């Protein structure tokens, strides 16, 4: 990818190594693709440059339908990592704007798609550590994609809060919090608490209540993901099966 093919529009945020810009990449076909362009401060250490670069090296290998996509890297200074964006933005904000028209089936679909992404990550023993609607892009009305754009106490498992332990089992907890967000049309988990109060509530056995539109069977699955004991939470691999069941049940009802 040639730098002249990428036009930057505005700053999206301050990344860990430098600003992230929104841009338009015009490919060889002349079609315009929305992109996020990550940059790296010039005066960084060699180790930090290597870390910056590693995202490109890693993400080149990801081609899952529900994981975000690397468009390319321009290695020449200033080094840019170019990621694919879509018209619709973050899922959180998409749910907020479309709450009056989204059907429960679609909310279960998004949940299932993110679960499939996580079953892939689980297969290579990779941990996300930050599963939430803010980390999900809407590629189309029928397709969401999991990313990592950026402690999230209100999403975290008790072992992550208490010991900073993060495993696939702690990801399953967070994923069920993410499901709760989706079925709540983007509401923030424990918005009625301060971060400091969260562990006390979880320790005493309290949990996020069932979202109004959430099917009871799906809520039961969420609660299993929120078992205090990490060993009692389902694997993502099996949760795909359970969520597929809920989807088919909801499709039939429809
Ligand atoms: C070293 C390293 C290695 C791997 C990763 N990594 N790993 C994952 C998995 C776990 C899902 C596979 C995802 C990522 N990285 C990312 O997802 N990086 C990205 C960061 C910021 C972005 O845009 C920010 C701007 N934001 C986008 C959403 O809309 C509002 C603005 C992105 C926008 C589109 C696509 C990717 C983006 C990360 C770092």
């Amino acid at each position: 990818i040639a730098r002249e093919d990428v036009v930057l529009n505005r700053i999206l945020g301050e990344g860990f190594f430098g600003e992230v810009y929104e841009g338009v990449y015009t490919n060889h076909k002349g079609e315009k693709i929305n992109v996020a362009v990550k940059t790296c401060k010039k005066d960084c250490t060699l180790d930090n440059k290597e870390k910056f670069m590693s995202e490109a090296v890693i993400m080149k290998n990801l081609d899952h339908p529900h994981i975000v996509k690397l468009i390319g890297i321009i290695e020449e200074e200033p080094t840019w990592i170019i990621m694919e964006l879509y018209p619709y933005g973050e899922l959180g904000h998409y749910l907020e704007r479309n709450k009056n028209s989204l059907k429960v089936l679609t909310l279960v679909l998004y949940s299932l798609q993110i679960c499939k992404a996580m079953a892939y990550l689980e297969s290579i023993n990779c941990v996300h550590r930050d599963i939430a609607v803010r980390n999900i892009l809407v590629a189309s009305p029928e397709c969401v994609k999991l990313g990592d754009f950026g402690l999230p106490i209100k999403w975290m498992s008790p072992e992550s809060i208490n010991f900073r332990r993060f495993t696939t089992a702690s990801d399953v907890w967070m994923f069920a919090v993410c499901m709760w967000e989706i079925l709540s049309f983007g509401k923030q988990p424990f918005f009625w608490l301060e971060n400091k109060d969260v562990i006390g509530v979880l320790e005493k056995g309290d949990r996020l209540p069932k979202p109004d539109l959430c099917p009871p069977v799906l809520y039961t699955l969420m609660t299993r993901c929120w078992d205090y004991d990490p060993s009692d939470r389902p694997r993502f691999t099996e949760l795909v099966c359970s969520l597929s069941d809920v989807y088919q049940m909801e499709k039939d009802i429809a």
